[PDB]
């Protein structure tokens, strides 16, 4: 691969990896808001999702470092594959949200968010014009789960907003409207990317491709975690 | 492939499009037998496994259209893998019998169904005469599961009827009646079609095999799932 | 393949059908501490998941003795792909002993391993010195999922023992250690095997790192599972 290439697996790779230990640490230490129980998070496993996700993400990027220094495909699920790592990671994030906000449907959104990565990885598969049909079939899926989706996390949002009055929860409640933002605008750039790639539109090249996919990855999987986390830790439920 | 093969797969997919549309607007619109839950079915997610069951089935119907009309090879999962689908599939559908009934061994005889169809999957793609060894193990431990979970089906059955008095919750029997006896008889008719097939018993073309296939598909899942809805909204529980 | 390869493989298979048989009749059977449920595991289908195991792991030496009689692969998944059976099972004995013990961090420690032997997957289908660097990566995330699980089961297995005092409870503590201690010294054995290999050193030939497979896993399965059960049975919890 390219000297750029390499590069920025590299640095996703790590930034990644730090992430997934930082993230683990400050689970593992966490006490719950009462300072009082040592293993919270054990008895509650889905504050762990997160953690999990980076671990997942930091994996795949190891797997592109390594086949960024040999000429042989290497671990071909997170790097032959397209979409694969994000089958198995986006579903996880879309739970996780919907889990911190009690939203309704988590299970219900994760399932349509992994349909949707499935019908992408078909659509990157596919021979044309087979693939404009799946990708046709896929637009109309997400934009559906999009629309559920923020119908969900408005009222959600709007619910926490109506009783959160503490400075703490003020501060918390701008973390979470920060990852919420991250959440949407973000993921709406992944289409883009894919109808901007030598497929469909070929102006972009493969590299820059490349590049906007893991600085996509790193922004929306770290800062969106530890958002998250600085929102589930500082934002006292009980105000309800 | 033959202008049969392709109606049929194209009134397939139309027809599991419609029940999942159909069947998701109703799910979304429920508001429980209080109507007043706005998200009755939100928090309780096992209710969408029906939806998200036919969804799965559309899509891979819709796979099948594509493959109907190229050369090549379309999804492989839906298409070139045998029994994938029903893999993916039939495991949910036992789920649902047994969750709406509040049967016990629900997860286990999930369980069973993946491993038994997971087995069909390695009979499938098994070489004679190890695909006959294939198929008689698999035969056994279809054999268990049928018996295991009539035998739990025809308790809770006599266990509903014991405190049905109502006209609405006999008219919500009779559409379990019909829903049980379609999840059993249709169910022993798949593996007669494989014996029948051009594996084992040449007999059947594999176009009249395709269709047979289809018309069941759409008869045990469309038909099933609204049975079980009607009986699900229909029929009171607090008459236990 | 040679006469002590399908001996070994027969051997395994039948002590494994045995051994799932056994453990499925009595958790059919069982009726419970206070033996007045009739599906007392029907309503805790964590119980049933040794079985569930017991069952997977036959079913994949079956598939090993069909490839013992044939020059073809059989089912690519269980014969194959080395690894991807563990894939399945391990997590889920993992989840089953932490699930026992009422031990935290049952779901995480069950992904751990999953992720464990993904690794270890990737690793026996890479291509030195990848190979090598994968490998590096699966023992470092291993240590600290073995160093977290063996600090989760020690500490629950001082608690348990802190209120432990009947003969019965006594036993059933004895059986639980001698579980853990084939959970713990068996498990490193696996690497053990993986380095001495003809990976990395090859000293020991094919056939005996099969064989010694055989024998790792029926042990550390039927056995294992039998101690589990003779613990959950005949340890009275009310004691805490
Ligand atoms: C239990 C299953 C555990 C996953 C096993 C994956 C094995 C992949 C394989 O053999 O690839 C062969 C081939 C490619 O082999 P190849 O020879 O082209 O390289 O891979 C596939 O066909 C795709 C496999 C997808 C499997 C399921 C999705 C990924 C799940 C784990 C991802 C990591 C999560 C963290
Ligand atoms: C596919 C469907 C899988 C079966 C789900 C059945 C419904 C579970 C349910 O009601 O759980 C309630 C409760 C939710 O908590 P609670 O609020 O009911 O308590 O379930 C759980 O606590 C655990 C369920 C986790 C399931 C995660 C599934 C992720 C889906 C991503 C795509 C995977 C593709 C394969
Ligand atoms: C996380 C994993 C999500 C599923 C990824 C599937 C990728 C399939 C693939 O790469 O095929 C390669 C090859 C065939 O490639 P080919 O080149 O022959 O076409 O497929 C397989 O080897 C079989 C893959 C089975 C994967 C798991 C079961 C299906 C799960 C999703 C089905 C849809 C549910 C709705
Ligand atoms: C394979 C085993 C997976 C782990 C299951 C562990 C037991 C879960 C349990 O007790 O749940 C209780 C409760 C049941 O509800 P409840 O009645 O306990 O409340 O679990 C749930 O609410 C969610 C569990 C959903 C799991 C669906 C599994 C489907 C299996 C199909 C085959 C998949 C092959 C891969
Ligand atoms: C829903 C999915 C259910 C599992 C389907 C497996 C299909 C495997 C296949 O097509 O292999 C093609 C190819 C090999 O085909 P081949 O032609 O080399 O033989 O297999 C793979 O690429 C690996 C498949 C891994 C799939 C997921 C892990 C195993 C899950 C089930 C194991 C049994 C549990 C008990
Ligand atoms: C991967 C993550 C999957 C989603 C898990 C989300 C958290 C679930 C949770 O909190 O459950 C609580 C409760 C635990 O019981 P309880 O003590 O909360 O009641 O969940 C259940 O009862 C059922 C969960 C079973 C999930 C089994 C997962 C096994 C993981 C092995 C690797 C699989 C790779 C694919
Ligand atoms: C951490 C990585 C994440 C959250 C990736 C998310 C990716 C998507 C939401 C992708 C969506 C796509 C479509 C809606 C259309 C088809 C092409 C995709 C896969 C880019
Ligand atoms: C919606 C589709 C469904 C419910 C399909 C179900 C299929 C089966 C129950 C198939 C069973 C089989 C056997 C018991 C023996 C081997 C051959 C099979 C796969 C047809
Ligand atoms: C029933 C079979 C079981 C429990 C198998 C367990 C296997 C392992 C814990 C294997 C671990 C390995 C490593 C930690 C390093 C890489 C090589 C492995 C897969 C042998």
């Amino acid at each position: 691969a390219s000297s750029a290439v390499i590069t920025a697996n590299w640095i996703s790779f790590l930034a990644i990896s730090a992430s997934f230990i930082i993230l683990l640490v400050i689970s593992l230490r966490y006490k719950g808001p009462g300072g009082t129980e040592s293993f919270y998070n054990g008895f509650k496993e889905q504050n762990m999702l997160t953690v999990f996700i980076n671990l997942w993400c930091a994996l795949a990027y190891f797997a592109k470092v390594l086949q960024s220094h040999s000429n042989d495909n290497g671990f071909a699920p997170l790097t032959v594959i397209p979409y694969v790592d994000y089958c198995t990671t986006c579903p996880l994030l879309t739970l996780d949200l919907l889990w911190c906000l009690d939203a309704p449907y988590k299970i219900s959104s994760a399932v349509l968010v992994f349909t949707c990565l499935v019908i992408a990885v078909a659509c990157s598969l596919a021979v044309a014009p087979f693939s404009y049909c799946w990708f046709a079939m896929g637009m109309v899926l997400f934009t559906f789960t999009y629309v559920f989706i923020l119908s969900i996390v408005r009222q959600r949002l709007d619910f926490f907003t109506l009783c959160a009055r503490d400075s703490n929860a003020k501060q918390s409640l701008k973390h979470l409207k920060t990852a919420v933002f991250i959440y949407f605008g973000i993921w709406l750039l992944f289409p883009l990317l894919w109808l901007l790639s030598y497929r469909a539109a070929n102006v972009i090249s493969n590299d820059i491709n490349h590049i906007f996919h893991c600085i996509l990855d790193v922004i929306a999987k770290s800062v969106y975690g530890f958002a998250l986390l600085y929102f589930k830790m500082y934002f006292d439920k009980k105000l309800i």
